């Protein structure tokens, strides 16, 4: 691999930590950096690396270079999870990114549900949950903001699904993956993740049955992390399995409104799921829509 002065960061500059999570596409570390800030060498960061798993191959490290290169070009926006610097000279390859201290919106969500009737009241604020109706509406607009962000750099994700943001200290939304060279020729529909996921789930039509993916793929997905957002964290198409959804999207089914969900979000929901992807929003239209929800609030 060839020396790029620009984004180079000398790897004795890290001290790796705490693994976060491996994958197809590698694995991913806690580590600190030192000097992140070349004007203040001996400050001390947070950072998240990624790296090849033990015994990986050349495509391995093709697609893990492929994904430092696209990282490059797409630039530095506040709602995606930020390139630092890569170790590309005598050592293996390391991805520098932001480190999203929250966690994914996923977990983040299902950790901070209301509490039950079950509770028994504990001072003032015994019913009052870690989530608001405008928190939630501020993370729909800023994954939107970074979606737009993403389009605007011909990206399309094909995977955008809560899982894939992160979500910082300041509780700032990142899309991330977790993911890049996503293999869509060979994808195993019934896959179900260790966490029980199947992510067919969040697959616009069009990618599922015609292996064609636009910006509108992305933006029906958006519909789906919508609901998950609105459900504080939930499983889309509840208790369906996969053999049944391929039957149910040829009819055209949809999800329901969820519980608690005001009616113009579910509308929101149901305009990314339009059948034609020329009839859904555009994202532009999502973070304008969303904006207007958020200053009413
Ligand atoms: C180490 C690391 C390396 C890389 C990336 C990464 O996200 N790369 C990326 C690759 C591709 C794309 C877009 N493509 C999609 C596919 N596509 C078909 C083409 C274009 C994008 C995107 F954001 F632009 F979308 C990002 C994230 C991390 C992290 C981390 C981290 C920080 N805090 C925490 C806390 C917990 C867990 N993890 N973590």
């Amino acid at each position: 691999l060839p020396l790029d002065p620009l984004w180079e960061f000398p790897r004795d500059r890290l001290v790796l930590g705490k693994p976060l999570g491996e994958g197809a596409f590698g694995q991913v570390v806690r580590a600190e950096a030192f000097g992140m800030d070349p004007a203040r060498p001996d400050q001390a960061s947070t950072v998240a690396v990624k790296m090849l798993k033990d015994n990986a191959s050349d495509k391995d490290l093709a697609d893990l270079v492929s994904e430092m290169e696209v990282m490059k070009l797409i630039g530095r926006h506040k709602n995606i999870i930020n390139l630092l610097g890569v170790c590309t000279q005598e050592g293996p390859l390391y991805v520098i990114v932001e480190c999203a201290a929250k966690g994914n919106l996923r977990e983040f969500l299902r950790a901070r549900r209301p509490p039950g009737p079950d509770l028994s009241p504990d001072g003032p604020r015994s019913s009052e949950g870690p989530l608001s109706f405008p928190v939630l509406v501020s993370c729909a607009y800023q994954v939107a903001r970074g979606m737009q962000y993403l389009e605007s750099r011909k990206c399309i994700h094909r995977d955008l699904a809560a899982r894939n943001v992160l979500v910082t200290e300041d509780n700032v939304m990142k899309i991330a993956d977790f993911g890049l060279a996503r293999g869509v020729h060979h994808i195993d529909y019934y896959k179900k993740t260790s966490n029980g996921r199947l992510p067919v789930k969040w697959m616009a039509p069009e990618a599922l049955f015609d292996e064609v993916y636009t910006h509108q793929s992305d933006v029906w997905s958006f519909g789906i992390l919508l609901w998950e957002i609105f459900t504080l964290g939930g499983s889309p198409y509840p208790g369906i399995p996969v053999e049944e959804l391929f039957s149910l999207l040829r009819e055209g089914h949809r999800m329901d409104r969820p519980p608690h969900c005001p009616p113009e979000l579910y509308g929101l929901m149901r305009e990314c799921w339009h059948a034609a992807p020329s009839q859904r929003p555009t994202f532009k239209q999502l973070v304008e829509a969303l904006d207007k929800v958020l200053l009413a609030v």
